[PDB]
């Protein structure tokens, strides 16, 4: 009953904490669309995601019934559908146009910059925290206007807060979830009370402006601003992260990303779809819908695996083996989702990404690992610990 779920997709099992994808391979293969003890449908071939996730009926709203400690981040951009969608996510679409962009990512040049000038050949570096989690945290900061100094303190608070958006919590998670969230509304009360005195002109301001003005609500600015504040450093983090991997196990790749400008986008585009960060969403159909032949009710929830999707073999040749000289067109993955909640943050974080692996590519010509990485996924969001690397 609940055990052929288990035989499906063990949520909580270790091996599919660290690599799901051969689950995934059955899972879509032969239950498409898989009906869950709970309730909730699994969706997972490629042209379903791709057509059903983006269609208006598609609702947002339900996740946040009961959302306890994220109660914090609802009024912002994914706690709402359309008309009122729009308006909020607006106010930072006009701030990550791809002019603006290239100015932000100055920032994360800089620091990358910084950092390899102080480190002497051989040494070993730590990726996760210098490479990918300080840059674009404080690249994010920056835009924002807001203190750029606390990145260790942000980025275990949303690994505990993130623990909760699994499908299957311990005993706890909600709880640690409480902490961290607290933590994080009490730091940006102090930035903003410090911000209402001394205004800036950054992506904050703008916000707070905007609800002076009536455009959005307080509550929404503050949630808007909590949020951004917050997630700077996290999925794109573990891209990063991901890719400077990548370039260690396949160093022909990092050698391609070198000498070939033209191919980077590509190669980034190729990084994305095979380790997406957050493996799936959910979304509650407003009213019944048909999908693989299963009829969905109003108000079920659907979970789209995303990560499922990126290796669907009537879209993707060869799904598993990384190839970034694809066509455009059996390259489109859904790693940043789609439809009106597409990533807020898609824009910034290719460029950051970018930016990244294109300081090391000016500098260096291989990428090495000084041990196996540390590494602490879950059903939902991937994470990285410990990424140490030696340059040469
Ligand atoms: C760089 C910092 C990032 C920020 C500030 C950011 C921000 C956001 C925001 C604000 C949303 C909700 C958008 C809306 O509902 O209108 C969102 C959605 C999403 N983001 Fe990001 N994101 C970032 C990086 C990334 C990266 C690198 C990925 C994936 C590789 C990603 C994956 C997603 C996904 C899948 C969604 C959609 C989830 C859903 O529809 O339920 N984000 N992002």
């Amino acid at each position: 009953a609940a055990s052929i779920d288990r035989e499906l997709v063990p949520w909580s099992d270790p091996e599919f904490r660290n690599n799901p994808y051969p689950w995934y391979r059955r899972l879509q293969q032969d239950h498409p669309v898989h009906k869950l003890e709970d309730g909730t449908y699994l969706v997972s071939r490629y042209a379903d995601v791709s057509h059903f996730a983006k269609l208006p009926i598609m609702s947002v709203e339900p996740g946040w019934a009961d959302a306890g400690p994220w109660a914090v981040a609802s009024d912002t951009a994914l706690g709402s559908d359309p008309p009122h969608h729009t308006v909020l996510r607006r106010q930072t679409n006009k701030w990550f146009t791809p002019k603006l962009v290239d100015g932000w990512v100055r920032t994360t040049r800089e620091l990358v910059g910084d950092l390899l000038d102080g480190v002497e050949a051989g040494q070993v570096i730590e990726a996760r925290r210098d490479l990918a989690v300080v840059p674009t945290h404080v690249t994010m900061a920056r835009v924002l206007q807001l203190p750029e100094d606390d990145a260790d303190a942000v980025m275990e608070a949303m690994f505990e807060a993130m623990l909760m958006q699994s499908a299957e919590p311990a005993d706890g998670d909600v709880d640690r979830a409480a902490v961290a969230f607290g933590y994080l509304s009490a730091r940006v009360a102090e930035m903003l009370e410090d911000k209402r005195v001394n205004p800036g002109d950054g992506l904050a301001d703008s916000l707070l402006d905007a609800a002076r003005a009536g455009e959005i609500t307080e509550s929404e600015a503050i949630a808007t601003i909590l949020v951004f504040y917050a997630v700077g450093h996290m999925a794109i983090g573990y891209l990063i992260a991901s890719g400077i991997e990548l370039f260690a196990r396949r160093p022909e790749v990092f050698t391609a990303f070198r000498n070939d400008e033209s191919a980077r986008a590509a190669i980034i585009n190729e990084m994305v779809r095979m380790d997406p960060p957050q493996l799936s969403f959910l979304r509650f159909p407003t009213e019944d819908v048909e999908i693989g032949g299963v009829l969905i009710e109003a108000g079920s929830p659907i979970r789209f695996m995303i990560g499922a999707a990126n290796r669907d073999p009537e879209v993707f040749d060869d799904p598993d083996v990384f190839d970034h000289t694809r066509p455009p067109a059996a390259s489109r993955n859904l790693s940043f989702g789609l439809g009106p909640h597409s990533c807020a943050g898609q824009i910034i974080s290719r460029a950051e990404a970018t930016t990244v692996f294109a300081v090391l590519a000016e500098r260096y010509e291989r990428i090495e690992l000084a041990e196996e990485p540390t590494v602490a996924h879950n059903d939902f969001a991937r994470r990285y610990r410990k990424l140490p690397i030696v340059l040469s």
